Order: structure tokens, then sequence, then C-alpha cells
């Protein structure tokens, strides 16, 4: 067959019910994540090719980068709740990993000011059940798929994303045959 179980894909053995159709998986540790994002725009090319309107879902994990990877987590709910991921989430990749200047939450919120957060409005949001719900979901999502490495790819609860055998010479048709395959997927 031209896409594979075991090969571009593999499938859950225990599908997720109620899953988000598209759930990726990243940690701001994560260097292969801050490639898929910025130089490749994973999503936004994945969102191309699927039905208007699909429900697409990034959720951030604790286990890179110890106190303050669970402190990117937090602030990544705070960034869902408020709306403001694409404002963020450069600044917050870059902070990490090129600058390294995100030290410490007071860093973290930094990043969040300067793209145009009021303190106020950060501080409610980081303090918020809401936020704790939020954390509580990307925690719980983790354990659904039994997650140990970023970036990942959900299609469905039910399929994972294996690009490790794809051709990468061509960035462009690298993303073209990721976002194709997710689009397979989610048409299983
Ligand atoms: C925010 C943010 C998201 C990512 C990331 O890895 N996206 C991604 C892309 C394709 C497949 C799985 C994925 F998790 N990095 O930073
Ligand atoms: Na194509």
């Amino acid at each position: 067959a031209q896409y594979e179980d075991g090969k571009q894909y593999t499938t859950l053995e225990k599908p997720v019910a109620g899953a988000p159709q598209v759930l990726e998986f990243f940690s701001f540790f994560c260097p292969h994540c801050y490639q898929f994002e910025e130089v490749l725009h994973i999503s936004d090319n994945v969102k191309k090719k699927l039905p208007e309107g699909v429900k697409m879902t990034k959720y951030h994990v604790n286990f890179m980068g110890g106190d303050l990877g669970k402190d990117l987590t937090q602030a990544w709910a705070v960034a869902m709740a408020l709306g403001v991921e694409d404002k963020v989430t450069v600044p917050l990749f870059e902070g990490v990993q090129k600058t390294q200047t995100i030290r410490s939450a007071s860093d973290i919120r930094d990043v969040f000011i300067n793209a145009g957060i009021k303190g106020e409005e950060y501080d409610a949001a980081w303090n918020s059940f809401v936020v704790k719900s939020l954390v509580a979901q990307q925690e719980k999502a983790a354990a659904d798929v039994q997650l140990r490495g970023v970036p990942a790819m959900f299609v469905n609860g039910k399929y994972q994303l294996n690009p490790q055998g794809m051709d990468t010479s061509n960035m462009d048709v690298f993303v073209q045959q990721y976002a194709d395959t997710v689009k397979y997927l989610s048409e299983k």
C-alpha cells in the first residue's frame, strides 16, 4: 500500500474516544519542535489540507526542561485561554532555544507582556482555575496516548504520524507528504 500501518503511521492499540481530530504535542525545549513550527509550519500546512473548521489541538508537555518545562505547560494553558498562541509561540521558542533568556517563570511572563498581553491579564489567567483545567487537559491527553517523545501528532485519537522514514532533502516536499498523510489518516 502507499500508506502502510507501521511505516508512515502507527495505529494506537488503545484509541482515545472524544480525542481531538488533530492532536499535536510539543515542548519549547524540543529542537525538532522548533523546526516543525517556525521553519516548516507543519500545523498551518496540515490545516490547509484539512476541511474547513476541523479541530486541531496543540498541547505542551512536562517531560523536558524540569521545573521550567512545567512552567511552560502552564504558560501554554494561559496562551490557549487567552487565544494568543500565534503571538507568543515564536518568542517562547526563541527565548528558550535561541537567546536562552527564559530562565524563570518571570521571564516567560515577560514574553507575554512584550507580545501585548497586559500584566494584570496574564496574572489573572496564570492563577485561574480555567488555566488549571487546561493544564490538567494537557497532562491527561499525553497520558492517554502514552507519550514519550515530541514532536508527536495523533489523528482522530487512533493513528500516530511517523515522519522518520520520510525524505527530508526538500523541506516543502516533506511538509507536503506529512500533510497529505494527516489528510489520509483523517479520512480513514
Ligand atoms: C507551538 C509549537 C508546536 C510545535 C510542534 O512540534 N508542532 C508539531 C508539528 C507537526 C507534528 C507534531 C507537532 F507537535 N512546536 O511548537
Ligand atoms: Na499533494
